[PDB]
C-alpha cells in the first residue's frame, strides 16, 4: 500500500529493506549511483521496482531512506528540497556522523518535512546487497536524531518503519551522537593508526620488529585495516570533537611519561588496576540504560562444556539470555559468568534453575 | 637421569615441565612459595617431586629453571649463587623483561655458571598451574639471552632441553630483547590502559559511554584485563625504553593533532592509507609477542537456546571456549555472536564444527 524508497542499494541499504518488508505491506523503489548494484538487488527482491525518474519516487514515498556515503547524502538532500514530497513523509539516512547532516536537514527543511538522522551500530561496506539480512541489525544500538522541530510522535513513526529491525533504538541529539561517537568509535581509530605507523618507524632499524608484530598487535590494531577514504571523511566531519580529543590525550600522555619516568611501582599499579576494573565492568549497567536489563554473575569451572550445561539449563527453562561474558575474577580454573536478562523475573528463574543444579550465583560482584 | 629444578610452579613454568617431561626422561623437583601450587603440580605430574628446601635440589640439577616473576628471579638468584652447583649446570629464567634479570646474573656467575635468560613469547586468560599445558609454546618464539662468555655450546643444551616446546628459538642481545619487546609489546599495554582511562574520565559526563563502549572499543583495550601486577613490573624493569618511546609517540600526536586541524582530507587519507598498508603487510595467523585474540564471529537469530546450541556444538567437538560475548555496537563487524579460543588450532576446529550445522562465521583481517 505505502511507498519506501531507498537510495544505496549495498549490505546496510538491502538490511533495512528486507527489515522493512519483515513487517510491513510496502513496495520499495531502490536507487543507487553503481546501476549493477541496484539491479542485483531487484534481482534478490530486496526491492521490487528500480526508480526510473529519482523525483517522482521521492514525491510518492511514505519512507526514503539514504543509505548513500554521508557526503553523498548531503549532496542529495539539496535535490530533495526542490521536490514537492507528501504531507507525511519522513526521511533518514545511516551515516556514521551527524553534525554536517543535521545541519544541511536543518538550513534545507526545517518546520515543513520530518528529516529524522540514523546511525545503526552495525553492518560493513565490505560487502553488498548479496549477504543482506533482515536481522544484521538485530540487538543493534540504532541512534535517531530528530531536527529541533519534528514531534516525538514522527520518531515513534520511524521506530515503526524500522520495527523489524529488532535494534535498540536511542534518540540522541546531533551533538552528542558526535561526542559520544567520537569517544567510544573515532577516537581509537586514530590510536590505532598511530600505534602500527609507530611500529613502522622502528622497523627500520631492526627487522625483527615486524615478525614479533603478528598475532596480538595485528588482532589490537584491526581497525587500521579498515577504508583510508571513509575514515578520513568521518575524521573531517567530526574534526572538532577529535581535536579536543587529542589534546586531552597529548596532556594524559605526559601525565602517564611522569608516572613511568618516576618508576613509583605504586602509582604505575594504580594505573594498570584502574584501567583493568573499568574495562571488566563494561558495559556498565545504569539507572538510564534505556534497553534496561539485569544482571546474574554464575562461578563457572574453566571445562569443555561449562558453558554449554549453563545454557543449555537456561534454555530448557525457556529463559532468554540478552548478553554474558566470562571474567577472570577468581584464582584457579573458577571464572565468573556474566548473564544478562531483558526481564527481572527471567533473571530470578536463572537464579533458581541454576541453584537447584548446585551453581553459585550472585546478583552483584 | 637428569635432574630438574622449577622455582615458580605456575602456568608458564608449569607448562615448560610438561613440555620438557614430554621428550626426556627427568626427574623435575617443583619449588614454590604457595605450597599449595606445587603439591597440585606434583598432583597432575607437573612435577615428580617437592622441595620447600632449594639448596639440595639445586646442588644436584642439570637443569634449573626461573618460572616465578622477574622481582622474585632477581632476589633467589643471590641464594643460587651461594649454593655448590653442578659444573655442568644450565641456569634459565622466563621473565618478560631481561635488562634487569641479565644485569644481576652478569653480576653474580660471569665466566662461572652458564645462566642463559630466556622469554617465551605465549600467554593465557589464566595463571596458575592447573591452567598449565605442554602445547603452550608451539610455534611461539622463544628468545634466549646468554651471558656474554657462556659457551654456545651450552644455548644449544638448553634448545635441546626445550625442543619439545616446539617453539621458534631466537638468541638475541638483552639490549634488543628489551627494545623490541618495549615497541612491539609494552608500549601497546600502556596505550590500551590509556585509552580505557580516557573513556572512562567522559563516562562521568555522558553516561551513555558506559553502553556504547562494550562492542567496538573493547577491542583494542583488550590487553587492558591482562595483569596489573606483572604489567606494573614489566614498565619498572623496562623503565628508560618505555620513557624514550612515550615521548616519541607524544611528538607523533603533536604531528597527527597537525594533521587533523588542517581539516586536509588528502593529508588525514595518507596517515590511514599508510597505517593500513603497514598493518596489512604483517604475517597472516602467526604467533608475535602479544598473544592473538582468535576472535571467531557467528551470525545467530536471537532465540531461546541460540548460544545453547553453539556451546554445545563446540563441546562435543571437545572445545574449550575461553570467552564469548554479544555484540551491540558492531560497525565492521559481522556475526552478533562472538567466541574466544586458546589458540588458533581450537579456532579453525570451532570454525569447521559450525560450518558443519550451516552456521555462518567469520574471521577479522
Ligand atoms: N603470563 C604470561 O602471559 C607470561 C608470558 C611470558 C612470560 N611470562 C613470565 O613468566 C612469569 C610467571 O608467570 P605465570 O603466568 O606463570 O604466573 P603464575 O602466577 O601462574 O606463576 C608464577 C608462580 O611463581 C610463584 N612465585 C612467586 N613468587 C615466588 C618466589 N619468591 N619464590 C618462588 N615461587 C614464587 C607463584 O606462587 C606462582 O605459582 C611472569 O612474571 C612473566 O614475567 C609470563
Ligand atoms: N572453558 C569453558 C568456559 C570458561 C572459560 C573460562 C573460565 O574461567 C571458566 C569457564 C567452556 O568451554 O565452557
Ligand atoms: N537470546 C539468545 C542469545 C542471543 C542474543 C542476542 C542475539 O542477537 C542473538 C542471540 C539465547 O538465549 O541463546
Amino acid at each position: 500500500r505505502k511507498k519506501v524508497v531507498l537510495i544505496g542499494t549495498g549490505l546496510i541499504g538491502g538490511s533495512l529493506a528486507l527489515a522493512i518488508k519483515k513487517d510491513h505491506d510496502v513496495t520499495i523503489t531502490g536507487y543507487d549511483i553503481f546501476q549493477e548494484q541496484v539491479e542485483r538487488a531487484k534481482e534478490l527482491h530486496v526491492v521490487d521496482e528500480i526508480a526510473v525518474d529519482l523525483q517522482h519516487a521521492c514525491e510518492e514515498a511514505h519512507l526514503i531512506v539514504f543509505a548513500s556515503p554521508v557526503e553523498e547524502t548531503k549532496k542529495l538532500l539539496h535535490k530533495l528540497a526542490s521536490f514537492h514530497l507528501r504531507e507525511d513523509v519522513i526521511v533518514t539516512d545511516v551515516g556514521s556522523t551527524k553534525g554536517s547532516i543535521m545541519n544541511e536537514a536543518e538550513a534545507l527543511f526545517s518546520k515543513e518535512i520530518s528529516f529524522i538522522g540514523g546511525h545503526p551500530m552495525a553492518g560493513s561496506h565490505k560487502t553488498g546487497v548479496e549477504s543482506a539480512k533482515a536481522h544484521l541489525f538485530e540487538n543493534a544500538f540504532y541512534i535517531l536524531t530528530p531536527m529541533h522541530h519534528v514531534p516525538n510522535e514522527h520518531v515513534e513513526e520511524l521506530k515503526d518503519w524500522l520495527k523489524g529491525t529488532g535494534s535498540h533504538f536511542l534518540v540522541l541529539n546531533t551533538e552528542e551522537h558526535d561526542y559520544v561517537t567520537g569517544i567510544v568509535s573515532h577516537f581509537p581509530h586514530l590510536i590505532a593508526a598511530g600505534l602500527v605507523k609507530q611500529v613502522e618507524k622502528h622497523a627500520g632499524d631492526n627487522p625483527l620488529i615486524h615478525q614479533l608484530a603478528a598475532g596480538g598487535f595485528k588482532d589490537i590494531t584491526r581497525i587500521a585495516s579498515s577504508s583510508p577514504k571513509m575514515w578520513s571523511d568521518i575524521v573531517k566531519q567530526n574534526r572538532e570533537h577529535l581535536m579536543v580529543l587529542l589534546k586531552e590525550w597529548i596532556s594524559e600522555m605526559e601525565d602517564l611519561y611522569d608516572t613511568v619516568s618516576s618508576g613509583d611501582a605504586g602509582e604505575i599499579q594504580n594505573y594498570f588496576a584502574d584501567a583493568k576494573e573499568y574495562r571488566d565492568s563494561l558495559p556498565v549497567r545504569k539507572r538510564g540504560a534505556i534497553p534496561a536489563y539485569h544482571d546474574l554473575y554464575v562461578d563457572v569451572l574453566d571445562k569443555v562444556g561449562a558453558l554449554a550445561h549453563v545454557t543449555s539449563i537456561l534454555a530448557r527453562e525457556e529463559i532468554s539470555i540478552t548478553n554474558l561474558q566470562i571474567l577472570e575474577a577468581r584464582e584457579g580454573l573458577l571464572g565468573v559468568l556474566r548473564i544478562s536478562f531483558q526481564r527481572e523475573e527471567d533473571r530470578m528463574k536463572a537464579k533458581l534453575a541454576l541453584g537447584e543444579e548446585k551453581y553459585q550465583t550472585y546478583e552483584t560482584i
